[PDB]
This record gives structure tokens, C-alpha cells and sequence, in this order.
């Protein structure tokens, strides 16, 4: 499998993509500003610990393109107040 590690955090590939398939499919994304390599608009949602599903804004991001495939996480850094990209990684 796979996941993320935002700063100090880890993210795993598969709660990810299941809070993603619950925003996607009730349609509550938001439009990113980021768009992919490819020039795909994305957009995103706020990323929970875990499974956990919120609204609410929690320092972290993910973001998907239209079908709603996670194609990266970003975390709020307060400091720069910009959105860093988080580190993908594949376990063997």
C-alpha cells in the first residue's frame, strides 16, 4: 500500500481515499487553486485523522481531479501560511 507524510504526520493511503470517496460521492469538495502536472483542476477536502469525516478545517488537505482519485496532500505550514505538498510514499 501507500500514503503520505505531511510534516509530522502520517496519512494512510487507504482512509485517505475512503474520506475522499464519501466527499467526492456527496459532492462537497471545493475548488482548489492547485491544479495537476497535467494542468487537471483539482479539488479538495479537509483531511481527518484516520477515518474520521469533517467539515472542518484541520491542517491538512487532500486533493483530488474530477473522478475523484486522490492525487496529492498538502498541509497548512501557519508560519508561511502556505500549503506544502506532503510526501508520497509506496511500502514495499
Amino acid at each position: 500500500s501507500d500514503g503520505w507524510t505531511c510534516a509530522g504526520s502520517d496519512f494512510d493511503g487507504d482512509q485517505v481515499r475512503g474520506q475522499a470517496r464519501h466527499w467526492v460521492g456527496q459532492q462537497k469538495t471545493k475548488f482548489s487553486e492547485f491544479h495537476t502536472h497535467n494542468d487537471v483542476p483539482l479539488c479538495y477536502f479537509e483531511l481527518g485523522e484516520g477515518n474520521q469525516l469533517t467539515q472542518s478545517y484541520t491542517g491538512f488537505r487532500a486533493y483530488c481531479d474530477e473522478p475523484g482519485d486522490v492525487y496529492n496532500l498538502r498541509y497548512l505550514d501557519v508560519s508561511s501560511r502556505t500549503w506544502v505538498l506532503c510526501t508520497h510514499y509506496d511500502n514495499d
